[PDB]
């Protein structure tokens, strides 16, 4: 009986096994655009994808993962609400069964088709594994995706699903280049939050744009046809694999722009 996002084992169950499913500062959380108070101590945000270097993308049976060397300090992020330096070492996706759900992050209540996590560790604790023991160990930029024109630099995620159709299932997956999935501005709201999935720490700083980028039906669909089963059991389309807003509680989000 591991955790999912079915009736049985979704995000409704998760505290049993994990508590802090409960916690002060869990994600992903409703994003009030009124009570959200414009930041003047946030830093301009920096995104540096430009040496980036993907290895190849896995589908976990919860969602797929395009996974990047973070042996060597290239895909970066800092500045804004961040201290220091937090290194890109994958992103991953949260979609529905149809357009008008998917996101786990909402705005003013209003859900997304879709919504895109790049996940970054903080460097000043020397891997993924040590940072995740750490308030402040990870950030992590999600982006919205909202049904409309495609979006070319999503193509070859796209093309790549087939062949991890299945949970377990990886294929190499080089020189993929994350800049082509980022919205032309970088306005974004922040606050402290968890991971989104079990174990759902309490390690991350959320950043969280406000542009969203648009992908076509045909784009959106194919996420769909991914399988949370592995191979050779029965069918259960990858759909709805997201986490619903969790209690604001203690806490107030910035955003970077007035
Ligand atoms: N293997 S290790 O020791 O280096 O680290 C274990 C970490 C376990 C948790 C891994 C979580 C990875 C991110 C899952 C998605 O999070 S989201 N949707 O973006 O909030
Ligand atoms: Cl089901
Ligand atoms: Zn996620």
């Amino acid at each position: 009986h591991h955790w999912g996002y079915g009736k049985h084992n979704g995000p409704e169950h998760w505290h049993k096994d994990f508590p802090i499913a409960k916690g002060e500062r869990q994600s992903p959380v409703d994003i009030d655009t009124h009570t959200a108070k414009y930041d003047p101590s946030l830093k301009p945000l920096s995104v540096s994808y430009d040496q980036a270097t993907s290895l190849r993308i896995l589908n976990n049976g919860h969602a797929f993962n395009v996974e990047f060397d973070d042996s060597q300090d290239k895909a970066v992020l800092k500045g804004g609400p961040l201290d220091g330096t937090y290194r890109l070492i994958q992103f991953h996706f949260h979609w529905g069964s149809l357009d008008g759900q998917g996101s786990e992050h909402t705005v003013d209540k209003k859900k997304y088709a879709a919504e895109l996590h790049l996940v970054h560790w903080n460097t000043k604790y020397g891997d993924f594994g040590k940072a995740v023991q750490q308030p402040d160990g990870l950030a992590v930029l999600g982006i919205f995706l909202k049904v409309g024109s495609a979006k070319p630099g999503l193509q070859k995620v796209v093309d790549v699903l087939d062949s991890i159709k299945t949970k377990g299932k990886s294929a190499d997956f080089t020189n993929f280049d994350p800049r082509g999935l980022l919205p032309e501005s970088l306005d974004y709201w922040t606050y402290p939050g968890s991971l989104t999935t079990p174990p759902l720490l309490e390690c991350v700083t959320w950043i969280v744009l406000k542009e969203p980028i648009s992908v076509s039906s045909e784009q959106v669909l194919k996420f769909r046809k991914l399988n949370f089963n592995g191979e050779g059991e029965p069918e259960e389309l990858m759909v709805d694999n997201w986490r619903p807003a969790q209690p604001l509680k203690n806490r107030q989000i910035k955003a970077s722009f007035k």
